[PDB]
């Protein structure tokens, strides 16, 4: 995949997934006022289905889970990133699947983001930061 | 590649180029106060070298070439999309390349853009919207 981010703040820890992801099967974003974690489920390039592991960010918001396929896959992403208490972290995330379905997390505001994947290609994962919220999104991409 | 984006205001006329491109040979801005127009060369699908044709935008602004080779390519743009006069542009421009050298063109304020091409990545080129100026810019990038 095409790795291209992240989009958010400089706080709580580093995330990522090894091995890299090739095609995502499903995502799961905790949200509350603001995105407070999130999870996923791949192929990875070693072409075995992985979990993301654990979620990245706190205990906070409720789940919320998308499920892909090969006719329903994510064909753009937005937010923004704006404060939350001291820090700056993703105050809100769009989702938008290819059977142009939109699904939207938090109601924060701040500076906005926008990921449109043209001609078929496709969000395959996450990468980024997470403490108790989700800090800061990246994206891996396939065309 | 991958094909993302554009950033930018929806005026002027749509740009793109066919063959789609897998490497950028070089491009050219056309920036004063802001960024006036867009020029690239790059390999295409076909494995043939085209030109993207004559710049998208106007006649106003100073040309710039960035020449790009095997060890020295594009891994970020940043920009920003603002007024000038009456249309939402392409505000600024950076390039960032692998050999750790940054370009500005414009001078120019509004929102924010930036796309961090990770893990060896890098933009084989554009597509967007052109006017008088660079209304809107978008990326091909390959992994
Ligand atoms: C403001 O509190 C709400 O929002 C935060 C942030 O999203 C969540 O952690 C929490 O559980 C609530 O839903
Ligand atoms: C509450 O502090 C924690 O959570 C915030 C938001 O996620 C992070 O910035 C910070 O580093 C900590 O991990
Ligand atoms: C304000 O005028 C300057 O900036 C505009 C926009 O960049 C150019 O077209 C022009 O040639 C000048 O350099
Ligand atoms: C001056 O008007 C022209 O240039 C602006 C800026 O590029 C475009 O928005 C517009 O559609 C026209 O093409």
């Amino acid at each position: 995949p095409v790795k291209i981010g992240p989009w958010g703040g400089n706080g709580g820890s580093e995330r990522d997934v090894q091995p890299k992801p090739i095609r995502m099967v499903s995502m799961t974003v905790s949200s509350g006022a603001i995105v407070d974690a999130i999870a996923f489920t791949y192929v990875g390039t070693d072409n075995v289905q992985h979990s993301s592991g654990i979620k990245w960010g706190g205990t906070g918001g409720t789940e919320d889970t998308i499920n892909l396929d090969a006719t329903n896959y994510v064909t753009e992403i937005s937010g923004t990133v704006g404060k939350f208490g001291t820090d700056d972290i993703v105050t809100s995330l769009k989702i938008i699947t290819s059977k142009g379905v939109t699904r939207t997390y938090g109601s924060g505001t701040g500076i906005p983001f926008r990921v449109p994947v043209l001609d078929g290609g496709k969000i395959a994962g996450f990468f980024g930061r997470a403490g108790a919220f989700l800090d800061a999104i990246g994206f891996y991409i396939t065309p």
